[PDB]
């Protein structure tokens, strides 16, 4: 489903932003 | 429904971006 | 509604990304 | 509509992330 | 299709965040 695609991509984005947050510090 | 998950993940993304802003500042 | 809150959060995300670009410039 | 607003915001986000990439690369 | 545009833009965002992480490391 399109909304499930959106949720999965947003979860990937959350993971990548967490990685960036911990790469900065 | 997945609108709730979308809003939850967008909220997480806002929090992570604000964290990045404070880390850069 | 959920759509309005999604738009609001994406607007916040754009603002935070502008803050990031400004801090990086 | 709200879907077009979301598309505009996501496109601006893509452009800003491209700006960040172009800033970090060189 | 608007949802297709949303999914594709989020996929591009995932790719760009991947590139950002790769440049940060
Ligand atoms: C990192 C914060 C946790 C919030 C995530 C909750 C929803 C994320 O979905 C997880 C999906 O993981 C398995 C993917 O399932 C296959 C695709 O459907
Ligand atoms: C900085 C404000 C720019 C507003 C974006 C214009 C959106 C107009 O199109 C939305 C769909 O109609």
């Amino acid at each position: 489903d399109s909304l499930k695609w959106i949720v999965f991509l947003l979860f990937l984005i959350v993971l990548l932003l967490l990685a960036i947050v911990f790469l900065l510090r």
